[PDB]
């Protein structure tokens, strides 16, 4: 039925390992992955906000970010149907080593844009 848990095997796959490595070998992911690290900074800070709902993401989606955050240290939990994602703030959760931003030092050309721009809201 069920059988062995996170506890007397814990240092295994280096996470950085295949971040840094989706960075190199998927130089458009980035793109999300920046994105997502951003947002979640914001929110890790924000007080006022306790948790965070993501919109309906893929399968692989998905993945990329379960990831993203056992790596800054937060936990993940699915909804009901789990159709979605949903993050909390905890106090292991921390700032890394060191930022994506950092890896992509001295850019060429970014597209920054918060005005007279939306994301596109749905109607049942």
């Amino acid at each position: 039925g069920s059988s062995g848990s996170s506890g007397t095997d814990s240092t295994g796959i280096d996470l950085h390992e295949f971040l840094v490595n989706t960075l190199k070998k998927n130089p458009r992911d980035r793109m999300m992955l920046l994105k997502l690290e951003q947002e979640i900074l914001e929110f890790i800070n924000d007080n006022n906000n306790q948790f965070k709902k993501f919109p309906q993401m893929t399968s692989y989606h998905r993945m990329l970010l379960h990831r993203v955050a056992a790596y800054f240290g937060m936990d993940h939990n699915v909804d009901q149907t789990g159709k979605a994602v949903i993050i909390n703030k905890t106090s292991n959760t921390r700032i890394p080593e060191q930022r994506f931003s950092e890896h992509i030092k001295d850019e060429k050309n970014t597209e920054f844009q918060q005005r007279f721009i939306l994301s596109g809201p749905s109607s049942g």
